[PDB]
């Protein structure tokens, strides 16, 4: 559990694919993709990276692909920037 | 009444207070500042405009934790930036 | 630019599809739906005003699963009610 | 855990001093109070029940007094509604 406040959800589409790893412990998923959502004027849009471990790992590989927009609930994480997620709406 | 949802509601804490100037049309407030959250902490680059500018820049100074609400940015290399609706001390 | 902070997303399942005519103004477009979600299921009244109203009455239909963020509202006994600002599904 | 996206963060103003008990186990901490946040227009504002497990039931307790303004985070429950907190900012 975390102490502080961290809830980000974006709305983004897959840019590219995730692909799937096993952490140090080899034993936990770990999911990596790069989504792209909008800038708040048309800003380019932004490019994130995202990060799911555990079940949510495999539920990204298993259903995110390229050009499928999503909704994301995570964490952010930062020099490289990245939102942890805990769950996404496919 | 942005397209996209886009919401990042984040408790850090100030770690270069506001600065404030008017921007291009010379008539709209903006305010940016540096907060500093859990991860070695992270900081992040917060701007504001408007009358959330002014309230930032009323409101928060150097250590203050609060709340931010408001819409995830990257600019260009790249600087992530959270662009505040609103914030709670 | 409500003054408070009231951000409420949610994944819910359209169980009374969308609604919608037109309000006193009678300019203004207003759907209404009914969504359940996970606690037995809760059941929540949802409205959306103007775009987003004919957005609800485009794409929603009963048995949807989608996301809404909106605004918490309580109205009077009491009744319980999420004021839509964007809705993905 | 929870498999749904469930996000409610609100400012509001405690109107009914928390309450602590302990639950069925008689070993968690369970606090309850009432807050009070605007409505959409000025709409009457809302009164809302909040409840609050564990830590953040000592926290809240320890903490919320009335008129005190703070930010909640929790998901949505519902007969009656209520916010089951996560976290609370002071």
């Amino acid at each position: 559990h975390h102490s502080h406040m961290n809830s980000c959800i974006l709305q983004a589409t897959v840019v590219e694919a995730p692909q799937l790893r096993y952490a140090q412990d080899n034993q936990t998923p770990v999911a990596e993709m790069v989504v792209q959502f909008p800038g708040l004027s048309s800003d380019a849009p932004a490019r994130l990276k995202v990060v799911g471990w555990g079940a949510v790992a495999q539920e990204l590989q298993d259903r995110c692909r390229l050009n499928d927009e999503v909704v994301l609930e995570g964490r952010l994480r930062i020099k490289q920037t990245e939102l942890t997620v805990t769950r996404v709406h496919h």
